[PDB]
C-alpha cells in the first residue's frame, strides 16, 4: 500500500506523496506504474524525471537524442557521438574513438536513470557541447531545454516494434494479445503511445531550429542519406559526403515482424491510422 | 612522426612529450602503442591513465574491478554492482532494479574512458561508496587507492581468452599465429600478459583485506560460490544463500577454445606454466 522502495532515501524522506497520489494500473507484466504529467512510468522511470526535471541545466550547446523505452539505441548513440567527435576523435582513430575504448551506454547518458540511481551527477563535469538520450516525452523538458538553444533529435520506431520492446520484459521478468489492448488503450508502460510521437512531430514542424523528426526505419534504409540530414540540423557550415560514409563506416561494428500476428498489428495499424490521421505522420 | 591527436586540445599543449618518448612497437594491428610505466598501451588508454591518476580520488569506500582490455564485463559489472545494492536497490524489484533502467557500463566507469574522452569528469559527485571497473595492472593505481581503504576485486581470464580479445580487433578493424608471436613477448596491447596477472595474484596473497583475485572461469563453474567468497571480502556481515541465488538469478539475464589450434595454445601453454611456475597460480 506503499510505492516501493527506491535508493537514496534521503531526498525521498520529503518526496513521496506526489508519487503516491497519481493514477496507477496493474496486471502482472508490471507492478505499480503511474500517471505523470500524461504518461504512465514505472516507479524507477518516474523517480529519475522528477528531479531529472529539477537539477538538469541545460546548454545551447547541448543535444539531446529522444527515443522509446527498451528499444536498442546502441546505434542511435555510437551514431551521432561519432559524427560530431569526428575532429575531437577522428573517425579514423579506429582502436583510440571513444566507442572502441568506453561503451556507447556511458558516452552517451540516459539522464533518467543518471538521475535516477546517481541523483548527484554533475552534468556540468561532462564536455561541452553535451551528448546523451532521453525517454521522455516533449511536455516534460528541464526549463533550460525548452528554453534553450541545444537541438533534439526524436527517434521514433513503429510503435508496433516500440510495443515489442516494452513486451520483452515480460517475457523476461495475460498472453501477448492482452498487453496490445493495454498499448492500444494508452495505459501501458510509456503509452499512451501516440502522443510519445507526435509531438515531436508537430515539434519539428513548428520549430525546425530545435527539434527534428527521424524515423529508425529510414534511419535504416538510407543511413548516409538521414545522417547528412542529421548533421545539417544542428551544426554550421558543410559535410562532405564522404564525411557520412567514414562515419557510417564506423559504426557499422555497431522486431514486431516476427512477433506479432496480422491480427494484432492491424489492430495497432488501427489505432496508428486513427491517431496518426490528419497529422502527416504515416507508417510504412 | 607524431602522437595521434585526441581530444581536449588545451591540456595536451603542455603535456604531449611523456607520451612521444616512452617505446613503442608497430605492425598492422595496432597503431602506435606505448610502453608506460612496465605496459604498452594503445595511445587512446595512455592518455586517460595519465590523467586517470592525476586526478582521481579514492574513498575507502571504493570498490574498483579489475580485468583484463576487451574482454567482456558486462555480467561482471551487472553482477557485484547487484549484490551491493540489494537494498538500495532490492534484487526483487526487477524492472526498476539499475540495471533493467540503465546500461551497465554507465553504471560501472572505466575511469580510462572517463578520464580520456571526459578528462574533466567529477567521480566525486557519484555515489558512495563507489563502483567502477577498470583495465590498468597494480602498479598504476591512483595514490590514493593505493594508499586509501576501499577494495579490489581483480577478474582474471586465461590469456588464451584475453588474446582473444585483442584479436578481435585485429579482424573488426601477420595472420594470428603472428599476433600469438606478440602476444607470448609482451609488446603487444595490454602484456608482457604475465604481469596483468600475476601481481594482484601476489597482491592478493599479500594484502588479502585490499585486493582479491577471482578467475572468471570459476565464476562461471560456480556463481554462486565465487559471489558468496567476494560479498566477504569487502563487506561487514553474514549473507544468506538465498541472497546470491536471489543476485545471480536477478543477473542471469546478463572464445580461444573454438579461436586457437592446438600449437599456439600449448606456445602460450608454454609460457603460461613458464611464467606462472613457482608462483602457485596455475590455469586450467
Amino acid at each position: 500500500s506503499v510505492p516501493a522502495y527506491l535508493g537514496d532515501e534521503d531526498l525521498t524522506q520529503e518526496t513521496r506523496a506526489l508519487i503516491s497520489s497519481l493514477p496507477k494500473e496493474k496486471g502482472w507484466l508490471v507492478s505499480e506504474i503511474y500517471e505523470f504529467q500524461g504518461l504512465w512510468h514505472t516507479q524507477a522511470i518516474l523517480q529519475g524525471i522528477l528531479i531529472c526535471q529539477k537539477r538538469f541545466e541545460a546548454k545551447d550547446s547541448d543535444i539531446i537524442l529522444v527515443t522509446n523505452p527498451k528499444s536498442g539505441t546502441t546505434w542511435l548513440k555510437a551514431l551521432v557521438f561519432a559524427l560530431l567527435n569526428r575532429h575531437k576523435f577522428p573517425v579514423s582513430s579506429s582502436g583510440n574513438h571513444p566507442l572502441l575504448v568506453t561503451n556507447p551506454h556511458l558516452l552517451v547518458p540516459f539522464l533518467e536513470g543518471v538521475y535516477y540511481e546517481s541523483p548527484d551527477f554533475d552534468f556540468s563535469s561532462l564536455p561541452s557541447p553535451r551528448l546523451m538520450n532521453t525517454h521522455i516525452s516533449h511536455l516534460s523538458l528541464p526549463e533550460s531545454v525548452k528554453s534553450s538553444s541545444c537541438k533534439i533529435v526524436y527517434c521514433c520506431r513503429n510503435p508496433k516494434d516500440m510495443f515489442v520492446s516494452l513486451w520483452h520484459f515480460g517475457k523476461k521478468l495475460y498472453p501477448i494479445e492482452k498487453a496490445v489492448e493495454a498499448f492500444c488503450e494508452g495505459k501501458f508502460i510509456g503509452g499512451p503511445f501516440w502522443d510519445h510521437i507526435l509531438e515531436y512531430w508537430y515539434a519539428s514542424r513548428e520549430n525546425p531550429n530545435k527539434v527534428l523528426f527521424v524515423t529508425y526505419e529510414e534511419l535504416k534504409k538510407q543511413t548516409e542519406v538521414e545522417m547528412k540530414r542529421i548533421a545539417e540540423f544542428l551544426e554550421c557550415g558543410f559535410i562532405e559526403e564522404e564525411e557520412v560514409r567514414e562515419i557510417v563506416k564506423l559504426c557499422s561494428f555497431e522486431g514486431w515482424r516476427d512477433t506479432l500476428s496480422e491480427s494484432l498489428a492491424e489492430e495497432i495499424d488501427r489505432t496508428i491510422e486513427e491517431k496518426f490521421k490528419g497529422s502527416g505522420l504515416k507508417f510504412s
